[PDB]
């Protein structure tokens, strides 16, 4: 069911980094890791919580839907891409925590912890109400991931149809007449070790494809990787050309 | 409101071929194109039907969603994409036609008839084959028709449940990167007199929405490529994609 394959650790190393890739073909229910222990290492999830943040915002009327803008309360960050209004896709694109931020705050630590058991999201553990997922308890690992995403995919999290097929739109990251891409990207700095995230799935015609994977980030020069070795090992097993 | 720009013309000019492109920038609410005449010129849908056949098949439970497999009847025909089983993705990605006439078929002139009404769609008229009218029948639409349809289904609010709109828009769905998201259907009208090529859907940028609809003269299969150059030659002259 699931397998090891150590060649992929080449991917990391040819970048002098560590991490893991997960895989999981949905046709033939069988995965594959370079490392099944690093695998089952939970980590914080960071931009990657804005999935079932989306989800729990939506089903319960925070957001009407994706069209609806969210106010810059006009105060400048860091992130350029922050500092300017944004709808739910906008939102995720650009992973603006500040919007996100606002959005658990309406939620309510009670509701948004009902919501984490029911998706069964990692150890649904909110330490914090409108950080916990940034430097909190709440901990996920790249195969609880997948779990999550499987769920997200069939329609299948204890939410309303809508609120997925909307998220699922706003997770679209890359489509051609090869593939789709629906994915959230992640960045944990808070508490070592420091990671990058890529999760979500490759729709193909035939079959999906979906991944979890986290790698050392030390320095924010490598976020590129997180796609680029995910990338590299898509193409390997010939999953995009 | 309307404005025309004969310098998308070169585009056209460049490829030896004649035709339309129609943008609507929604934010602004104006629209612009090449040619006002040709804009307003009705043509067969062809493979542009499967967006309104997608919608009317999903609200009446013709398909059941959009992993639904359509089980190929055994029949080998020219397009090889066509033989080998299909879903509502697949489908609409490969214009797989008897997919469409089945969806036809069973939807019934009955209802297809009533429900291109309600939608308002090009001159709603289906007579001729149920299974054919889009290729070779009586139905008509122009560019400015199809913006038309085409922002209704943007905002959900053609008389249809918001399930089969958000289900049919995925299902258009034909590019997506950093800088824009394309939903998008082509089609190729070769079976009645003039032979033409479309594109119609719309560009999702961060901040607004660009739709657009296009025809151009097809007397040849060799052309077909240039139903998206041209569209795309022109997004990139309006500064809309890189
Ligand atoms: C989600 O992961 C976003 N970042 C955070 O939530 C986050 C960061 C962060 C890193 C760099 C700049 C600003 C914040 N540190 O800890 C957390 C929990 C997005 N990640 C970044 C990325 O490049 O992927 C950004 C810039 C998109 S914000
Ligand atoms: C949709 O328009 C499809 N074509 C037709 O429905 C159609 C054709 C046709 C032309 C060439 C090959 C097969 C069918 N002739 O009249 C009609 C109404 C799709 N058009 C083609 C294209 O290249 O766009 C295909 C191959 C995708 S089928
Ligand atoms: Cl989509």
């Amino acid at each position: 069911e699931w397998q090891e394959n150590k060649s992929w650790n080449a991917h990391f190393t040819e970048h002098k980094s560590q991490g893991v890739v997960v895989l999981w073909n949905e046709n033939k229910q069988q995965g594959f890791t370079n490392n099944l222990k690093r695998a089952n290492q939970a980590f914080l999830p960071a931009s990657t919580f804005k999935i079932p943040n989306s989800l729990i915002a939506l089903d319960l009327g925070v957001v009407k839907d994706e069209h609806q803008v969210f106010k810059w309360d006009g105060q400048t960050r860091d992130i350029a891409t922050w500092n300017r209004d944004h709808n739910l896709i906008t939102a995720m694109k650009y992973s603006v925590v500040p919007v996100y931020q606002e959005f658990a705050r309406q939620i309510g630590e009670a509701r948004m912890s009902k919501m984490l058991h029911a998706f069964d999201y990692g150890n649904e553990d909110i330490s914090g109400v409108d950080s916990f997922w940034l430097d909190g308890g709440i901990r996920i690992s790249a195969t609880e991931q997948i779990s999550f995403l499987r769920k997200l995919y069939h329609n299948k999290l204890h939410v309303s149809e809508r609120s997925q097929r909307i998220v699922k739109q706003a997770m679209l990251t890359e489509a051609n007449g090869d593939y789709i891409i629906r994915a959230k990207t992640g960045y944990s700095t808070r508490i070592e070790p420091k990671i990058g995230w890529w999760v979500g799935w490759v729709e193909l015609d035939d079959n999906v494809w979906f991944f979890a994977m986290n790698m050392d980030m030390p320095t924010s020069d490598g976020l590129g990787l997180r796609q680029a070795i995910t990338k590299e090992v898509l193409k390997q097993e010939k999953i995009i050309p």
